[PDB]
């Protein structure tokens, strides 16, 4: 039987697009993030956390607009804090000023994204706490200090997913910070919680599972071909054979593994001239990346077979700044300008699909989707353009799986034509459209 | 010039008695207090602190009853938990479902005091932080993490007090757990925060001050002689001896501190409270003569006082309390004759013969410890008969001896560095 996806592994491909909004306490500290000072430097005064604006509304209206079908929060990163009234985790916003140590910004921002129609995911940061003594995963010291420390840490982790995982509804995903180890050593036995309570969630991740691994980069792109299907059901280095190109096999996937552990593409949105920001920080107004830079990215992830996750930044004050969110909306408009209306569409359960267009014209993107609950089938396909009545190639590939989106040379065609000369079964094409894009 | 107490340490003496509580988070565990284990294991689940009855006028209405003058609550101890709302330390009454995370028991503690007439003081329990891995001020690991997070835990004591020191009056000490250590190598730099913000505050203490010094024992008692001069103003390195004794020749005012938990009976000594300990607290009579070796030997006695799960002093504490309050009422308040003078020599005219068996001295002590040695003599069928003899004296100093029937009672000073200051020199016959 060919690898397919889980059913609740479908709307990681439907989606298509997704955003993540890192926030913590450094966001408020008026200087540029540094990621190995934050991770070993405990915040001084945890009082700076005043978002006096918030509104997680204008968050998620701001990735909706870019096309965003998710949204995750990061519930806690680095500092050890945490955006949500936790009973466990006892830095968290119970001790703060701001809105009279009251405020559960999770709750507001899952509220958000279901009033807008987007699906909430959580991020949780459990491998560096600078607090708490965390650094990769563990908790600092030697003998039974640290031997006991460990156990404590693995269950505080554990009951704070707990509260996550049952006090804020049905969850999009689950993503731990660089995943979450190994629950037989130093890392939380959160797999079993996950699955208890939010048996539909995607689990990313740890060295038992993933359910979908980083595509090798924050690029916002993915390699050529990229397949879904993967050697092992998890994206590990420890669980990877030792002979493979581990970032090439990220990259790319492995058209013959046997576990369905499809493609991510992230980058942050503030990308441009040499800045590649996942938090909000002074004076990177003008360094969110521009539209054309967007469009190819989106082109070399969606279009290539990975579901992209744009890294957002809601600032001091708790909106994402107007530029921003105006980018965003630019993206998805355009996305909408060159994708939302074919010249024609077709689909079938074939080898060979003839698209006609109506009338001799200009043609030079084509879209190509696999019904991706039934497998990555195609192995081989070229697409011809019917030119002056003589059929001629315009492209050829391999991976198509939920989302192939093709360019090439304009040509003035009447009809285009998909050949699938390899597959492991009857393809199952959703969609094989045709587009002029000036 | 004679060594005299700071304005400050007037207090100390003329308190005579008072009471410090101990509350952390394994008081709600349901077992015994295991110093080590607690020091080093984080409280699993911070909810089991929920006393719903608690009263802090009820603990202090407990002390007070005693006879104890000022009161002491532990903000901090060794888990890292702090019992106000604090700004800095995130792990304190803001983090927990009691109270709807509102609750303050520093404010109720020092109002509750301020209402009683006893004086407040604080413990700041910072040498151990079982949630931030902290052992003696010392963050665990190899490295510049280690490192930060030690510096960083030094500026959080420094904070914490901070706020304890701004936000609720004035108070009467500030007690750090084994001393604050050495401001110019592990210890915060607390000195300087209790002199700006509670000038009148009793310091203890760290490597640079003391302002009293622990006797050297938890038997509620001290040795004597007891004086209250040192030859150091801080009680920071036979030690034990020195503390037992003090140095009658020393040039600064370190005076003596005798303490015992209440629960120290029949082999326990319970600082907090535990399950069964009930029956532990101890025997009037035992606590009686504990405060004539403390009290009546120059020494400022504080009585360990737990506070229960459910938020007050157990019953049976609090009658204890009360006992020994009437007691040291019923004993001393009432004395058969009394005299006072700036003199080498008081003579006690009885009024008529009668049996005697105690005598108080009490030495003025802003004047300082002038009397060296001393003789209490009684007239007895018209002849003197020595009954007791001393040295120190200082603030107050207590005689029991077997009874003998006298008209008349004599304090000679044989011995003294300067005319003696006796505001009081009293007789009492107590059956
Ligand atoms: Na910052
Ligand atoms: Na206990």
């Amino acid at each position: 039987e060919l690898p397919v996806p889980k059913p609740h592994q479908l709307k990681w491909h439907e989606a298509e697009m997704g955003a993540v909004f890192h926030y913590d306490l450094h966001v408020f500290d008026g200087i540029r993030y540094g990621q190995g000072n934050n991770r070993i430097n405990p915040i001084e005064d945890y009082n700076i956390f005043n978002p006096t604006e918030l509104n997680t509304d204008q968050w998620v209206q701001a990735a909706k607009a870019a096309g965003c079908k998710f949204a995750v929060l990061t519930a806690t990163h680095e500092t050890g804090f945490g955006l949500w009234q936790s009973d466990v985790n006892p830095y968290c916003l119970k001790a703060v000023k701001w809105r009279d140590g009251k405020g559960d910004i999770v709750r507001d921002f899952v509220n958000s994204c279901r009033k807008y129609g987007l699906q909430p995911g959580i991020y949780i940061g459990i491998r560096w706490n600078s607090l708490l003594g965390i650094h990769n995963f563990k908790a600092e010291g030697e003998g039974a200090f640290a031997r006991n420390r460990q156990a404590w840490y693995k269950r505080l982790c554990e009951k704070m997913v707990t509260e996550l995982c049952t006090r804020y509804g049905d969850l999009y995903m689950i993503w731990f910070d660089g995943g979450a180890d190994d629950p037989r050593a130093d890392g939380p036995d959160v797999e079993p919680i996950v699955n208890k309570y939010q048996p539909n969630c995607l689990f990313y991740h740890n060295i038992d599972r993933a359910d979908f691994r980083w595509g090798g980069s924050e690029t916002g792109t993915v390699e050529y071909p990229c397949w879904s299907t993967f050697p092992v059901p998890c994206s590990h280095h420890k669980r990877i054979e030792s002979s493979i190109d581990q970032l090439e096999l990220l990259k790319h996937g492995d058209k013959n593994g046997r576990y369905w552990v499809p493609a991510m593409a992230d980058t942050p949105l503030r990308g441009a001239n040499g800045r590649h920001e996942w938090f909000w920080e002074p004076d990177d107004e003008n360094n969110i990346y521009p539209l054309n830079t967007l469009m190819d990215k989106y082109e070399k992830s969606v279009g290539r077979n990975a579901t992209l996750i744009l890294g957002l930044t809601p600032d001091p004050t708790g909106l994402i700044p107007a530029g921003d969110a105006q980018r965003l909306k630019e993206m998805g408009d355009e996305i909408n300008r060159r994708f939302s209306s074919p010249i024609a569409r077709i689909s079938g359960q074939k080898k060979s699909l003839t698209l006609k267009l109506g009338k001799e014209q200009s043609v030079n993107y084509c879209i190509i989707q696999e019904n991706i609950k039934n497998g990555e089938r195609i192995r081989q396909y070229q697409i011809e353009a019917k030119v002056n009545g003589k059929w001629q190639t315009v492209c050829k590939g391999e991976s198509v799986g939920h989302k192939r989106i093709e360019k090439f040379e304009p040509v003035e065609a009447t009809a285009l034509r998909l050949t699938v000369s390899e597959s492991i079964a009857l393809p199952d094409i959703i969609n094989f459209s045709a587009y002029s894009v000036k």
